[PDB]
């Protein structure tokens, strides 16, 4: 198992093809929008380019993403929301926000009232915001070998 | 992770030359012209490949499916040139006992100077090595 | 056979673009011109690579040997742009505690707007991000 | 170990580069001469092209080689000899002829007398012959990745 991890990784890293203007990171391609849209229109905007409003699965991915948005100083949408409006945050892929990720919300975040059910990268952490607000968005999709 | 590694490998290394078909790690070339068995052998060597040597039942099945869309007869890397009823692949290996099942009904033959194998949609036939047939070349798929 | 597999892998996948140097699975590009830190970052992205992020002690050593033949100063994918004394690689990862040893004596600094790291023959120095330096790009070696 | 063997093999098979006119087989390149020379001159002739008078290491290699020489109906030298003239056959790489390979000699082969201390592929098996005789020869060298 010692080598398997290394080799497996070294191998998966060879398939790193991403579209033009997209950035590669650990097996996936990321797209930083050039315009702004509300949450819902961002969810569909990503599907149009065969991607998905970014669903964060590891702490390393979260670090990469936060660095990207802060580099351009833009507030960006992520595929996380609580549309049932009851403290249950879920990723657009259907998975639930794991306990170990609550650490990423900025102090005071999230909030039960105010009709703010969409997560965004805001400053050095996460903020919940009105889904109708206009923000940049980040798309994510598997990297290809060709 | 062992299996996941193969998936990565299987995913990355599946590059085949233009007009060759990929299948389980290899590239297969169905010719666009016919030649006798010996010239088919050199034809494959010229493209750094080998007149197809069948190693698995799946490959045999795949080649049958490919062949079925045209109903061709193709030379394969199998022969009994010394006429001993001793069939060998061009890589020197003997036709194992478990692969003898692939001969079509009535094949092979210990008579008629039919010392070469041809691949059809239902199995193998033995035939005169000088006959003109299409051929099938085989070589490993690449990674880039 | 595990190790023997790597040897095969290590042997086959060591292809690097023209003018890049291969080292333990990766390709390194020592620039032929200078730019500021941000333009160096985009310069690497333009060639499907990344301003070098150092992951092992061996790589650090290798880059020092490479650098020593010219005594250059090169931008590396490390910065503290928010000026927190919090250094991060361009892939988002924090400078681990065990890699802090590579800073040259007297580096880094919590003053002087020197928020970018430059690679020298003896270690790292922090410097104004607008200064013009050569740069080092990194990306995986290929198999063909 | 089950997969390791498959994968390892599938991988080694990707480095199959051989010179012009040389034939590839299981990780190595083989050259069938176009002229004839005695044994000793064949040993050096192969070194000139960065190879070695073929040293057979497996039964599968032996089958491949025997098929090659019989295809052209040529008697060919191999890197096997008993120059000490005392029933001790050794490969040019210094390794000894293993017990399980004695099966390849043609009936009656080898012989203690007659000054025949060099092995050749003769017919469907091996023959020992006078080293000064002219035969075709087969060179062998590792296959490259480039
Ligand atoms: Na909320
Ligand atoms: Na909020
Ligand atoms: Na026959
Ligand atoms: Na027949
Ligand atoms: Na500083
Ligand atoms: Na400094
Ligand atoms: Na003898
Ligand atoms: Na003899």
């Amino acid at each position: 198992y010692q080598e398997l991890t290394d080799l497996k990784t070294a191998f998966e890293r060879l398939c790193r093809h991403c579209p033009k203007d997209w950035t590669f990171f650990q097996g996936n391609c990321y797209f930083m929008s050039n315009s702004q849209r509300n949450w819902h229109d961002s969810v569909t905007a990503c599907q149009e380019v065969r991607a998905q409003l970014v669903v964060i699965k590891t702490a390393e991915e979260q670090n990469f993403l936060q660095l990207q948005t802060s580099r351009s100083n833009r507030f960006s949408w992520m595929g996380l929301s609580d549309l049932n409006q009851e403290g249950t945050w879920q990723w657009v892929d259907g998975s639930p926000l794991s306990p170990s990720f609550q650490r990423y919300w900025n102090s005071g975040e999230p909030n039960n009232s105010g009709n703010e059910d969409c997560a965004e990268f805001s400053g050095s952490g996460w903020n919940d915001n009105r889904c109708d607000v206009d923000n940049y968005w980040i798309c994510k999709k598997p990297a290809a070998c060709f």
